C-alpha cells in the first residue's frame, strides 16, 4: 500500500511523471497512481473520484488521447445504472452542481477535480492510445461533462466525457517520447519477477 499520499490523494503522485509503465495491476497499485486492484475506478461517492484505468471501452466509448468518452458502472445490463458510489464520484468532479436528472457541464472545467488516468494494453482493441504492453499512467484529465443515455441493452447508462489538463506532454507527443526515453523509464515488474525470469 502507498504511504506517500494518503488514499484519498488528488493529482499527480510524486516520484511518478506521465509516460511511467507497470506490467501488472499488483504494481500500479502500490505505486498509488490506481489503488483498487480490480474496479476501473478508485473514486468515493462522498468526496470524488481519484483514478481510473481505460481498457478498453463500452459500448461507443471513444478515445482521442487529449480526451474520451467514457461510461459508468452497475446495471448483461439488467437495468439502469444509477449516480450513486464510482458513478457519482466522477460526477463530483465536474465543475458543475451534481444533477442526477440530465447530468451536467461545467463551463470553467479547469477548476473540477483532476484524475489520475492509466491506459492498459486491452484497450487496444477500441483505441490507438493503448499501450502495446501494461499499463501506462498519461496523467491528469478533468471531467468536462456527464449524462444519462439508453445503452445498448435498452437500459440507463451514465456517460462521462474527460479532457487532459497537464503539463508533462502526452506519452504520443513528439516531446513526450523524447522525456520519457532522457528519464529511462522501461516498464516495470515486480520484484524479482526479472529475477526468476
Amino acid at each position: 500500500e502507498c504511504t506517500i499520499v494518503p488514499s484519498n490523494h488528488y493529482g499527480p503522485i510524486p516520484g511518478i511523471p506521465v509516460g511511467t509503465m507497470w506490467r501488472f495491476r499488483v504494481q500500479v497499485s502500490e505505486s498509488g497512481v490506481h489503488r483498487p486492484h480490480v474496479a476501473g475506478i478508485h473514486g468515493r461517492s462522498n468526496d470524488g473520484a481519484y483514478s481510473l484505468v481505460l481498457a478498453g471501452g463500452y459500448e461507443d466509448d471513444v478515445d482521442h488521447g487529449n480526451f474520451f468518452t467514457y461510461t459508468g458502472s452497475g446495471g448483461e445490463q439488467s437495468c439502469d445504472q444509477k449516480l450513486t458510489n464510482t458513478n457519482r464520484a466522477l460526477a463530483l468532479n465536474c465543475f458543475a452542481p451534481i444533477n442526477d436528472q440530465e447530468g451536467a457541464e461545467a463551463k470553467d472545467w479547469r477548476s473540477g477535480k483532476p484524475v489520475r488516468v492509466v491506459r492498459n494494453v486491452k484497450g487496444g482493441k477500441n483505441s490507438k492510445y493503448a499501450p502495446a504492453e501494461g499499463n501506462r499512467y498519461d496523467g491528469i484529465y478533468k471531467v468536462v461533462k456527464y449524462w444519462p443515455e439508453k445503452g445498448k441493452s435498452g437500459f440507463l447508462v451514465w456517460r462521462y466525457l474527460l479532457r487532459r489538463d497537464d503539463d508533462e506532454p502526452g506519452p504520443w507527443t513528439k516531446e513526450g517520447k523524447d522525456r520519457i526515453k532522457k528519464l529511462g523509464l522501461t516498464m516495470q515488474y515486480p520484484e524479482g519477477y526479472l529475477e526468476a525470469l
